[PDB]
């Protein structure tokens, strides 16, 4: 359970983000697909994509990356009262994606990453520390559900 100074670190950081959404999601799929490319592969949609070049073109990533965002976003800002939240996102993740908690570990560590680069004035220590306190209990609580539906994960 984080506590509310740990949530407004995750909060404030989450709010430059906020001011271009869509470059921040090109900026993370980029640093995923090229850390660990068999994420890319689990996108029948993108699976195609060779280079990073053709990744920031892609105006429809870019629209993924957007609502991907948008979605955690509003997950964060439950700050812990995510369930509603989770239900939808857990059930299609594991039923039809097949997304396992190792692959949204790869995807937490490359929103992490890009928050370090990019905002340093709002993502120190503890601002880290905070984020990655917030994303490990969206796992924990995706894997959660992820049991409860019948998933390995
Ligand atoms: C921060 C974690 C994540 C969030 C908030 C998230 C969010 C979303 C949302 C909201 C959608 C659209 C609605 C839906 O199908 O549920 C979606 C679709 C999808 N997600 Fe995720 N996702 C996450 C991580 C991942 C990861 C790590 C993978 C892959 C390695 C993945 C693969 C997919 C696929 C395959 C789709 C469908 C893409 C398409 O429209 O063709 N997701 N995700
Ligand atoms: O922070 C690094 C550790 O990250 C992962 O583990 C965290 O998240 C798991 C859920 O994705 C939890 O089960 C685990 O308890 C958390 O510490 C990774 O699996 C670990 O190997 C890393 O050390």
């Amino acid at each position: 359970v984080l506590s509310e100074g740990e949530w407004q670190l995750v909060l404030h950081v989450w709010a430059k983000v906020e001011a271009d959404v869509a470059g921040h999601g090109q900026d993370i799929w980029i640093r995923l697909f090229k850390s660990h490319p068999e994420t890319l592969e689990k996108f029948d949609r993108f699976k195609h994509l060779k280079t990073e070049a053709e990744m920031k073109a892609s105006e429809d990533l870019k629209k993924h990356g957007v609502t991907v965002l948008t979605a955690l976003g509003a997950i964060l800002k439950k700050k812990g009262h995510h369930e509603a939240e989770l239900k939808p996102l857990a059930q299609s993740h594991a039923t039809k994606h097949k997304i396992p908690i190792k692959y949204l570990e790869f995807i937490s560590e490359a929103i992490i990453h890009v928050l370090h680069s990019r905002h340093p004035g709002n993502f120190g220590a503890d601002a880290q520390g905070a984020m990655n306190k917030a994303l490990e209990l969206f796992r924990k609580d995706i894997a959660a559900k992820y049991k409860e539906l019948g998933y390995q994960g």
